[PDB]
């Protein structure tokens, strides 16, 4: 750290020396703190740079981290990690062994949620709020939420139990915040006591304002002013659009995330984002296609966590044909625990009337998608992870036959039974102990005469997803031997059961033993 | 039926005739109608009479769509719409669904059940209709708690957003109607919801406008055990804290909420923020209790992963109508949550046999400090146990019930006393498994280890389920021993009594013993 630098900032370490500088030395801590966050964080943090006179407000005048400031998800808070003790180590964010992306409780003192999925804050702050009531010591709650995370379900579901029982809470809205990869009436309404909008980068002004708004007592609301998978996705919409009217495709605010740009202008009439609101992009798709229409939901894996009640209730119950393009599926780096794809094999398996298919590569998963576009008899979900593929040949479209598996390699003694893109592992494991290699393509329904034909040719059975093992793709295999009264003995290869850490796919891949190298030894130790 | 007493209801079995009356014979037929609901079946369906003739007569159904948010709301729908001679039957194995039902009926547009969904389909109905350019209307129908839910909040801020033709009545039982013009809407009302004439002038109107239109008219049960249990242990502790999204009464809380106000929240029809309200509570260093079904936790399953599993906070999940919960059918059964909630790391699952055991593993998961515990019970009464002194579960450890040979019984949850007989006439060995993760995994060794064959007992849904669960250990340990896995099928679960839906899916002593030996 260059002390000569940034002398202002040099003086500032924890938060308590923070409350010791006179105010009129903020304005240059907030220079100060802007300049060495554009010096210190690799190459995308905006909301970051927009957000530095607030973080530097806040935490002048909450007694941080006994008051409790709750982050939204969001760059909206890497200052607040300089300030917090963290500021040598901000250039390993998203790094392996680095920095978490957003505040995490286990970090730091100073982060009271961990965040990634967003729209919790407030519902948070509201019961933090309601305990420092009865805690009596007058511990106070801010939370802080960008104008994207304020459109999800919960955020209103909060903000209407805040008008309720009248926490003493704070909320800030922070329009510097976008929350994702006249203005006061509806939170008066809601039931706030509504200040703004404010000069978000006046700091003193912010001081002065959040010192008064600190001591009022109720709810307080502060307004602040080589193709992917995805590519290959957003391909597919774009050729079936241009010869079907009846398609539509709905993404929950991450038309980029999901490779729908090009789409949204080409077919403007066939797009629809509903903004952060995964329950209702869901449930608005079944209403499309109670209208004979063809709809398409993008969704990444572990936002579709969120919609589950309208995937099982107003789509699969009325066995609704509503097609998931489900992105982001298995490990998706950089990101970390709270963004994995680590679970819809084994939450969507237990539905009935659901199909689920996983894809190996490219072509395969522009099969599944048109097999499942054109399958009426209920709702199909296609899974892909972040990133590119194998490079496959793009075949000519044809509906996949439902629940059936494609041998790919006769082997011996051993079958490997694959579900998705660990395929080209699997493919070097097979071929170095001369097994047998399936890909299954479809976790429901399941090939089960095959599964069978596998049981009865070889002395075990490996499965191979990239999905939790348990409840996962491979599970349901492990149902249908014993089912069969065929206990050959299987062994389930997948996501451990412990929420997955950031890194690049490639290196958390190879830690978890999903590489070739990594199936092998599993294998072999459990022989 | 009894034209006598209704004698222009008698005439108006369809809604082809009811349009043919002249606008003065409605009010009449109001009143019987109410009539008749009195005398054939709860209050919200006799509080919808007025509206509902009045829809059935303005729009042209079932061309035109009319969506029902959930609520007894929809009995008059049913009985305008040729099934009045069915509305004995409702929530009987084989009868009219309680709610609508798409494949009951062309004017069943949307099956519901969970409440709220009605705006969010209507605007993809909407968006349709003027897609397909036929002049086709659209028009909802939300009660003013279903209007709580964060997804009607999205739908009415989609509707701002791409303002479909579709007209949204708030069922209702500075001024109300801000907050919906603010989110985009044209408001109008509140109106009197049991003037039938007013409505249906309204109404006319209000169907040619375009845009997003709101017309704003004006032995003790587990759940017992489980209310029981909050009483005894805030009586003693001042950390804990009680939520419930909107099931007072059915979670078994109302003597709670008398006797500890300040500890008890009712977060209105709020899944979601139940939960993550819950975590900020645990976060303060309470300890709070989430009572859920196990049907509506279904949509909060993002909050119980990501707010309280990745946190490590310890909140307390006591899920309500686990398994089959009766009259109630499809939408509301109890079918899923052995399933969802163990693929989730760090999460604790139990599963009581009996009453005392709901007790024990109640107490168990609040003194947990470790991560979140889920204890799960059906609809109904228990044993009669009797109620032991409390003390915590050794974690993920299982209780030897019998002692037998060839078959080794591993039962999870309230169908013990079935498992039991059956142990019985096989001299089975019996065991009640207690916690569905983390597995007594040494004893599912050993019981592999001392029989040819191991049958799983759940009531929830056997793929992912718990007994799925003993497979995968079974497997990693590279065995060599088959699993019957017993629970439910691979469909969702119709109406009936408790007692006969288990009996009809093999869940009492009888057909769990023929599925054994059909399977042996
Ligand atoms: C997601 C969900 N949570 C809880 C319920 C339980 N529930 C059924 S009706 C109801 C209240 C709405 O009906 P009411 O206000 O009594 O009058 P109505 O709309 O029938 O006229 C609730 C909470 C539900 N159906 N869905
Ligand atoms: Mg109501």
């Amino acid at each position: 750290f260059d002390i000569a630098k940034y002398p202002t900032l040099a003086l500032v370490d924890s938060t308590q020396e923070l409350r010791l500088l006179p105010k009129e030395s903020l304005p240059k801590l907030c220079d100060e703190l802007r300049r060495y966050l554009l010096d210190s964080v690799s190459r995308h943090f905006a909301s970051g740079l927009g957000t530095v006179e607030l973080t530097v407000a806040l935490h002048y005048v909450y007694n941080t981290p006994f008051d409790r400031l709750i982050w939204d998800v969001g760059h909206q808070a890497y200052p607040h990690k300089i300030l917090t003790g963290r500021r040598d180590k901000i250039g390993t964010i998203r790094q392996k062994g680095g920095l978490h992306p957003f505040p995490w409780r286990g970090e730091s003192e100073y982060d009271v949620l961990s965040v990634g999925h967003s729209s919790t804050s407030i519902s948070a702050g509201i019961g933090v709020a309601i305990a420092a009531a009865k805690e009596d010591k007058q511990r106070r709650a801010v939370c802080v939420i960008g104008d994207g995370a304020i459109t999800a379900g919960m955020a209103f579901e909060a903000m209407n139990h805040a008008g309720d029982i009248k926490p003493d809470l704070l909320v800030v809205l922070n329009d510097n915040e976008m929350s994702i990869s006249g203005p006061g009436t509806l939170f008066e309404e809601l039931g706030f006591n509504y200040i703004g909008p404010v000069d978000g980068h006046d700091v003193l002004g912010l001081v002065s304002t959040l010192k008064n708004m600190r001591d009022l007592k109720g709810p307080q609301f502060l307004h602040i002013m080589l193709p992917s998978y995805s590519k290959i996705f957003g391909d597919w919409l774009c050729e079936t659009a241009a010869k079907d009217n009846k398609l539509m495709a709905i993404t929950p605010a991450m038309r980029e995330g999901s490779g729908m740009v090009e789409f949204s202008k080409k077919f403007p009439d066939r797009y629809f984002d509903v903004a952060i609101a995964e329950q209702h992009a869901v449930t608005f798709a079944a209403g499309l296609a109670i209208g004979d229409y063809k709809p398409v939901v993008a969704i990444y894996s572990t936002f579709l966590q969120r919609a589950y009640d309208q995937v099982i209730h107003d789509v699969a119950i009325q066995k609704l044909p509503v097609l998931f393009a489900i992105d982001r599926a298995g490990i998706v780096g950089a990101d970390g625990q709270t963004h994995q794809g680590a679970f819809d094999l084994s939450f969507l398996r237990c539905i009935p009337d659901m199909v689920v298919m996983t894809p190996s590569d490219e072509n395969e998963c522009r099969q599944m998608l048109y097999t499942g576009y054109h399958y009426s008899d209920g709702p199909c979900a296609v899974r892909y992870p972040r990133g590119s593929g194998t490079g496959a040949t793009l075949e000519p479209l044809a509906s996949l036959p439902i629940g059936k598996g494609v041998v790919k390699r006769q082997g011996e003694k051993i079958a490997i039974l694959n579900f998705g893109t660990l395929l080209p592992e699997a493919a070097a494991v097979a071929d170095k102990l001369n097994a047998t290699l399936v890909d299954m393509r479809f976790v429901k329904p399941l090939d089960t005469a095959l599964i069978l034909q596998l049981a009865g040719e070889h002395d075990a059975l490996v499965t191979l997803e990239e999905n939790a093992i348990m409840g996962g793709a491979g599970s349901g295999v492990n149902e249908v031997l014993m089912a069969h009264r065929r206990a050959v003995p299987v062994l389930n290869i997948g996501l451990p059961d412990y929420f997955i850490p950031q890194g690049t796919q490639e290196e958390i891949r190879a830690d978890l033993g999903l590489d070739a190298a990594g199936i092998e030894a599993k294998i072999r130790d459990w022989l």
